[PDB]
């Protein structure tokens, strides 16, 4: 069959019906019932006497006789009553006495006398809410009056009675809650429970009630106006006033009864408070140094200032996001950067959190001698007025007051008119922060005292169905940057020091190289260009130093003395970054701009057209084999970061694991490791595929370079350069490769020739080399020295010979695009880790270094042909 | 300052100490004080009456005179005492009184007597626990004895009063709770409430007992033994028993006041009820239609049956692991799989589950009036005896027992001797699991009753500080796979049909490109080769089909007719494709072998060495351009899946969105839509390629192979091949190319030719070439028609005249790695769709395809040209 029947809810069922509980449905009481307080049975109406009820919902209840109209408290019987009925039936009498019906032994009385309750005596006694019993009148009462009257001369406020003579908070207060921006509400919890806790705080000792104006200067935002006088104005008022009994511990803004709320009335105390040693813990990473997690605790105090309890913070309190129990208590541990977020709804804050409860957090550590101590920790408010100005939003960490207590909702201080009806403002506190600092030089984890800089936001309830609030938590490490600056500083002057003679070195040969003496406009301008690639290597060196140097001394470390640098750090890095790539970029750029207008010329016989055209297009072939097997680099540097797990090294934690199993915390990135992984895998692969590649192609498979060597050979040609305007490259002659330097005199020869006419003068010129080589020119043959060959110069000046340098090194393979390709394989590295910086992502990454490589390789070959057709024929 | 003192708890300090709130710091009582119950202050030593004791915790009392040495039961007087004194000297007396020591007024009586509550007459009375007022004495009791006193003729269990002489549950109870797998334990809480309520239940009507009896039916594990007599079988005996008043809506299994628990008590119930029809709903996903979420309620019960309220599963009701309200309320949403799992500690468990609630879920719709209805959801329990076999972990759906109620977590019905001491074992549910199923042949989203197949163990607590507990949960959707199966079989054998007719094609051409018309052995080889080739485009064809179709009719539609395939499905699907890889690499292995081991050789001067060494490396540097720029293809399919965000198309849930939020659920991958992506991507990147690529380069950057072609007129070269035995290419003679096909007598003569021996045999053959196209052989020219074309066959069988076919479409493309890229583009995807689906991960997948490229990249290029260095020349 199908098993369908109505939906039935208890609220629906009808005032004579009641709700069944094996059978989901709503059921007629039955004879002269009513449906009960909760709606769950039927408990029978007024007159009715109840015969027989057990645990069903089935009762019988009779008319009893009309002589005793009324019932007693309980329905099992009734009996006469001694003035008129009430609407329930229950035989009542006036405001100040007790029904009795009963006797001492609970036998019935029949007549239900109400007889009065002393109150006024040697024995104190006063009704109990249910017109029952009597019972004892309230303490203070009996004490300032003298039996529980409390009459004009005397005072009844918030529930006690406090005599006129003695000391009294006389004074209009101000019970006005201070909101968001410009808002104020008058809350009724202020109004009723303000100036009776401060005069039973002052008058007597009940301390619970010290507390609670603590309670009532913290749900207000601590703002002392100094002018004024409301919730906090009267907790420094009783302060300034219960001067006799002096101090609790030590501390000379702990008052004897009262709590700890402030730091001070002043604003000078945040240094002397947040830069005091004061504590002996050393904490550490892995080692034989068993301190790794901070022992935070919290004394919690409910509302009206009753101490529920110590604990620890572990497990997840004062972070009010949800999340497994092993994420929430390694948001606590030495070295993870704890960073979390998530969005609750307005239902489940008021549902979860119906009254606050205040926090006050302490460290915890051990003394000299065995015992155990506890520290305190400060909490800048940022909401805190203070003269109807923010102190502690500012930069000068000299204007911050510093308060004590914290709490995460408070759903009771911003009710209106009456204290049950439902909340028009609540505060909840959406951005919490715990910031630890080590002392500046250590050989241990000495810190200073943490800090809480928490901000409540006031968010208003309109629908409480809606609006979602955005609410956060963090922990972060720091440090004070003492050596970092000044040695990069020192490093980097030296090294661009040292860069200086780099660059004169390399322009003055370029000046040797050119048949110009004259330093006129271009040298300067060639220098400038020497000097930014020469320092593109300086900033480059330092940064991969620099992310290598945290990156080793961070992750493996015994007892903790460096903790990587926050935004600002890596901000300065990353600036000093940017440089490196845009100077690097300058360098390729004029360097494939030089390559690309060169004078290229092949003579037929050395030592037809379908012989040149064979040597032209090999040679047109292996100008951009770059000894590196690019693609395969890049896609290498991609795997090992993605799927391997080297990516793990630079998440800002303590452990230098790898493919974090995914019940653990996932800590954040640092773009200062993300750096140093990505430029070691770049260099550790492309130092591998040099001795490997260059190596095992040496020995065995093709070498494109020897190849066209000899492919000349084979077909008789030379081949003949001029790299920039005198100093050229071999000629196949005596095959061999060698160097050639030209003088002035034949550069003249050489360009009055640059003026039928392919061949016409293609022909003139191809009888003019193989004159000149075959021998008023009259060449020679020489040979470099060790001192020349690290200079890259030249001593000689070719004035009346043009020399000749024979160079078995293969020299005329630094114009093709693969005797430099140390700046290829460096300018492709910073190109990733550039595109890494902007957008986290490593896809993104190394799709964007793939595609660079592939526009730069087809511009070098086609304008690199297209110039080869017209320096040469067709 | 340094701000720090010892660590003090309230539970540390001394008997004479107390706790201070405000200095944290154990203080000393005073005189004749001690700690109070709480330890927050001090109430005073017996004998001593308390004077003065506002809200501080400084009170002062004084030892009031002897001659009175009791005190009140409040301690602001003392008096005299009847009997001796009490250890905290309070002036008891014996079991049955009440101790009168006020008045009716409240004035002291300074004689304290003690009288007797009646509890025996027309009112009835007994002391209420604090021994100061009667109190009414339990209804049972003053039913069936007169007036409670219950003596031996009665029965008093569980704190009741049964007459004997009716209806009873005699019989010997056995309180035996069912546990893991082989043990046993004598649990209190059945033991003391299972016979009472049993009782409660049948003689009164006493319905929260009734439930009280449900619930430990169901604390044990709903095990119907039928011979013995515990908890389940006492309910069934109640059940039998209570046939009077049948049935409460319409259904047989639920009597008139007990709760409904089973679905009955035989073994075929299951299909009847899990595929019945009866859900008007009609879900969907988008548009017009406004059911997207399914409305779950549930009736939550204590333990003792108190019926706590309705409420809707949504906000995290039965999934106990921690998650924002997003994913907890996005559980239930039609269409998302969801799949959680989390791990939660004992102690964590014990804190926030002190006692079990017991729910009963039902789904809610509406009917046809517009009155709202709910239906029964079935729980398979899968730890159920039912003669001591465990019933529903089976795979036979008719041996199935399905319940009805189910909880999370027992802390109570598995303790030992006492009631109140702490648990041995407790009992979580750690996997639940929630299957929605709709109606086969549909147009809109009619579903079955889903079903809830939660399984609980039994986990020991030994340390309760350790010992995680793994809890998951599920929502898994499903359907009936009727014509699927049946059009995939039919489709897929006519394609094979059809593909029966290719290769048998290419085999007869493969025969008549070969001298031997004779079927002997090669010809069967030769034919299975070609039939994987052709059928695994087949099985390729019928998976893309497939996936597509599953992505387009689910991820947009309007009112759900279809539903993702589950693991079942998916490895049906992964079993139908490894076999369209395995095929393919073997054609692709074959393909590369016959293009290896080629027949090729160069003529001189047909239309020296320095002139064919440079034509032959040109073609051996042609060999491997694909016409598709792999790299780049590969790179571009790894980006679209990862970084502009193509994968999230794959999540099974019911938006076809795009990168979505991380506030959002991100459900788990399809691996049967993870290869529909894949490969609809590759082959629309791989379509523009050639479009793009061919187009542009043939009007303006190179065409390699149209070089080639001109290469050998400008060098005067022609090239010579044979493909299999008998047919050939080009000759440049007339430069055109176009396809040969040699007479059987003509193969002879080149073959005896294969025995100083290079030049001396070169040139024998050399002369011979250009003999024979110069015109015994006598080739001729003809043409190839439009019907011969499309065969890749020929119809003239050449035995005289070695017929040669004119073909402008550079018909020698087909053996150089260009003109059969088809295969190329298909082997490189599946390649990527296998390693995609072995581990899910995507950059290891295309890190994989373009290793394997150059490997066979490489392979062609060694084996391909050391093989020509032995055809040709050294």
């Amino acid at each position: 069959q199908t098993f369908s029947f109505p939906f039935q809810q208890p609220e629906k069922c009808d005032n004579n019906q009641y709700f069944d509980i094996s059978a989901l449905s709503c059921v007629p009481c039955g004879a002269n019932q009513r449906q009960d307080a909760r709606g769950t049975s039927c408990v029978c109406l007024p007159g009715f006497q109840m015969i027989s009820n057990n645990g069903g919902p089935a009762i019988i209840c009779k008319k009893c006789p009309e002589n005793m109209k009324g019932v007693t408290e309980d329905g099992w019987n009734c009996i006469s009553c001694p003035s008129d009925l009430t609407a329930e039936g229950k035989c009542h009498c006036p405001i100040g006495h007790i029904l009795v019906e009963r006797d001492i032994n609970g036998t019935l009385l029949s007549q239900a006398t109400c007889e009065l309750c002393d109150g006024n005596e040697n024995s104190f006694m006063v009704v109990n809410a249910l017109g029952d019993r009597c019972v004892r009148c309230e303490p203070t009462f009996v004490n300032t009056s003298r039996s529980c009257a409390c009459s004009e001369p005397n005072i009844l406020t918030g529930g006690l009675c406090f005599s006129s003579t003695g000391n009294f908070p006389l004074r209009r207060i101000s019970a006005a809650r201070y909101g968001e921006v410009g808002m104020s509400l008058t809350s009724e919890w202020f109004a009723k429970y303000l100036q009776s806790s401060a005069a039973a705080c002052w008058v007597y000792a009940n301390l619970t009630s010290c507390q609670a104006l603590g309670n009532m200067c913290v749900m207000n935002m601590n703002s002392y106006d100094f002018a004024t006088f409301d919730a906090c104005g009267l907790f420094q008022f009783i302060f300034e006033n219960t001067a006799g009994l002096s101090t609790v511990h030590s501390i000379s803004f702990w008052r004897q009864n009262l709590p700890w709320l402030f730091y001070g009335d002043q604003l000078g105390l945040a240094p002397q408070v947040l830069s005091s040693t004061s504590l002996p813990t050393n904490f550490s990473f892995k080692g034989e140094n068993q301190n790794t997690k901070l022992k935070f605790v919290a004394a919690s105090y409910d509302i009206r200032g009753n101490f529920l309890k110590w604990q620890t913070l572990e497990g997840g309190v004062l972070q009010l996001c949800p999340d497994t129990e092993t994420r929430l208590n390694a948001a606590y541990s030495f070295g993870t950067t704890y960073q979390q977020n998530c969005e609750i709804p307005i239902s489940k804050i008021l549902i979860d959190f119906p009254t606050p409860i205040f926090y006050d957090v302490y460290l915890e550590y051990t003394d000299e001698n065995q015992h155990q101590y506890i520290l305190a920790v400060p909490v800048l408010n940022l909401n805190l007025q203070h003269n109807k100005i923010f102190v502690n939003q500012d930069s000068n960490s000299g204007k911050w007051l510093l308060t004590r207590r914290i709490f995460l909702v408070d759903a009771v201080s911003g009710r209106e008119n009456d204290l049950g009806t439902q909340p028009r403002v609540i505060r909840v506190a959406t951005q919490i922060s715990l910031s630890v600092h080590l002392v500046p030089n250590t050989i241990n984890g000495n810190i200073y005292p943490p800090l809480i800089t928490i901000a409540y936001s006031d968010i208003d309830i309109k629908d409480a169905n809606s609006q979602s609030v955005k609410v956060s938590f963090s922990v972060t490490y720091e440090m004070d940057h003492g050596e970092a600056h000044v040695q990069t500083d020192i490093a980097l002057g030296v090294l661009g020091g040292l860069a200086v003679l780099a660059s004169l070195l390399k322009t003055a040969g370029w000046k040797r190289r050119i048949g110009s003496p004259m330093i006129d406009l271009q040298t300067v301008v060639k220098f400038l260009v020497y000097y930014a690639g020469d320092l593109a290597n300086v900033f480059f060196i330092i940064t991969v130093g620099t992310g290598l140097y945290w990156l080793i001394f961070f992750k493996a470390q015994k007892s903790v003395s460096v903790l990587l640098p926050m935004p600002i750090q890596e901000e300065r890095f990353v600036t000093y970054v940017g440089c490196a790539f845009a100077l690097k970029a300058l360098q390729f750029l004029h360097k494939l701009i030089s390559q690309i207008t060169i004078d290229v010329f092949f003579i037929d016989w050395e030592r037809s057209i379908w012989r040149t055209y064979f040597v032209a297009n090999e040679w047109n072939e292996i100008q951009t084999v770059r000894k590196i097997n690019s693609l395969f680099q890049v896609l290498t540097v991609l795997f090992f970061l993605e799927v391997v797990g080297f990516k793990n090294l630079a998440l800002m934690d303590s452990s230098s694991s790898l493919s974090r199993n995914p019940p653990s915390y996932i800590a954040p990135y640092s773009c200062i490791l993300r750096y140093a992984v990505s430029a070691a895998l770049w260099l550790a692969i492309g130092i591998i595929q040099v001795v490997f590649f260059a190596v095992f192609y040496e020995r065995f498979i093709e070498d494109k370079i020897r190849q066209f060597v000899d492919l000349c050979s084979m077909s008789n040609i030379s081949v003949f350069l001029l790299s920039h305007k005198c100093f050229g490259y071999y000629i196949h002659g005596r095959g061999q490769t060698f160097e050639i330097a030209i003088s002035n005199q034949m550069r003249q020869h050489y360009d009055r020739i640059h003026e039928e006419q392919s061949i016409k003068a293609y022909h003139m010129m191809n009888k003019f080399l193989g004159s000149f080589i075959d021998h008023e020119m009259d060449y020679f043959i020489k040979d470099k020295l060790l001192l020349e060959r690290i200079l890259g110069m030249e001593f000689m000046e070719p004035m009346e010979k043009s020399i000749f340098y024979n160079d078995e090194g293969y020299s005329f393979s630094s114009v093709l695009y693969y005797g430099n390709e140390a700046t290829l394989l460096i300018f492709d590295l910073l190109f990733f880790c550039v595109v890494d910086l902007a957008c986290q992502n490593f896809i993104l990454a190394s799709f964007l270094t793939y595609l660079q490589q592939e526009i730069f390789r087809y511009i070098r070959n086609t304008v690199g042909q297209k110039n080869l057709a017209s320096k040469t024929l067709v």
